[PDB]
């Protein structure tokens, strides 16, 4: 059965399997609520969580497991998605607990628990009714986040509010990591060994190459379903004609009740050439500008 699975360390990278060390959690520290699933990754459930910490609290947490175990490839994908977090410190962007892999079974992604949930389910629900305001300084938060990914050189390729979780402070944070890559010194990351059709930048579907240039693209389009409060991009469009659709120019249009200041941030996300697309840094700031002068009923902390 699935349960006697055992995974041969010895078949990783070994930098990989150092780095699992380093965050491993021991298995009398954790336990999986395995019977409350909260969510979903790109390899498997996520589940409710109790840590215990170094002085017996406990700690609610998020618990990722790898849904089918038959080759050591998804295996170290999978606990990539946990490692790429290991030195993540920053208020938008979700930090890794740890990694808890015992002689049988899935290895085990520890993450905090995110009171609200994801993003897109949040902005689409008929109560919580975010105003534009509080729209707007989610999008800023999402920027603060990728302003500090792209620092460390990562390319998250998978930008979306799908991707994004809310605390019990309303703090926006970048979730998953699931195809995230580190750059290293290249400035880019090549398709190799999923992927979001409509999120991915023109070049990314033509060339399958990714940047932080093309991490802009996909924020512009994190942006565009805030302001449309969770609507899906391109609903008229098939996956396979957006390759067609964007090369000719055309672009998601304005939200209704979006303001032309922030469609315009959007449009230069979505420029044809990568280098003409704003950085990280210059999008906190132009939005961090919109959202001090849109004068108008906000709740949340950003
Ligand atoms: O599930 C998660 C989670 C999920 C991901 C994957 S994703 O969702 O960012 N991408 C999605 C994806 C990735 C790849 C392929 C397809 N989809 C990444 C990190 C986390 C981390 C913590 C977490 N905390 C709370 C809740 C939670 C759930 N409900 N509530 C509350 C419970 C009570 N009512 C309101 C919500 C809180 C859910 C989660």
């Amino acid at each position: 059965m699935q349960n006697t699975v055992h995974i041969d360390l010895s078949a990783l990278n070994p930098e990989l399997v150092q780095a699992v060390q380093h965050v491993v959690i021991g298995p009398s520290s954790l336990i999986v609520h395995f019977n409350e699933v909260i969510g979903r990754g790109h390899f498997g459930c996520v589940y409710h969580g109790t840590l215990l910490d170094n002085d017996g609290k406990k700690i609610h947490c998020a618990v990722k497991s790898l849904n089918r175990i038959t080759d050591i490839g998804e295996v170290s994908q999978f606990l990539t998605e946990g490692i790429i977090m290991k030195d993540f410190s920053h208020p938008n962007v979700l930090s890794l607990l740890g990694i808890c892999l015992r002689s049988e079974g899935s290895p085990l992604v520890v993450l905090p628990y995110m009171k609200h949930g994801d993003l897109r389910n949040f902005i689409r629900n008929e109560t919580h009714n975010p105003t534009v305001k509080d729209l707007i300084g989610f999008g800023l938060q999402v920027a603060k986040g990728m302003k500090y990914l792209a620092s460390k050189k990562f390319v998250h390729r998978d930008l979306a509010a799908r991707n994004c979780m809310l605390d019990e402070k309303f703090t926006v944070k970048v979730a998953d990591f699931g195809l995230a890559r580190d750059m290293y010194d290249k400035e880019y990351y090549s398709v190799h060994n999923k992927l979001p059709v409509k999120w991915m930048a023109l070049e990314s579907l033509q060339t399958q190459k990714f940047t932080t240039k093309s991490d802009v693209w996909s924020f512009g389009v994190l942006l565009w379903e805030l302001m449309t409060r969770g609507a899906p991009p391109y609903p008229d469009v098939n996956t396979f004609d957006i390759t067609v659709y964007l090369l000719q120019g055309r672009r998601l249009l304005q939200p209704e009740y979006c303001p032309d200041p922030l469609y315009e941030v959007m449009l230069k996300c979505w420029h044809p050439k990568a280098e003409m697309r704003p950085s990280f840094s210059e999008l906190v700031s132009r939005i961090s500008a919109i959202f001090s002068t849109f004068i108008g009923e906000h709740h949340h902390h950003h």
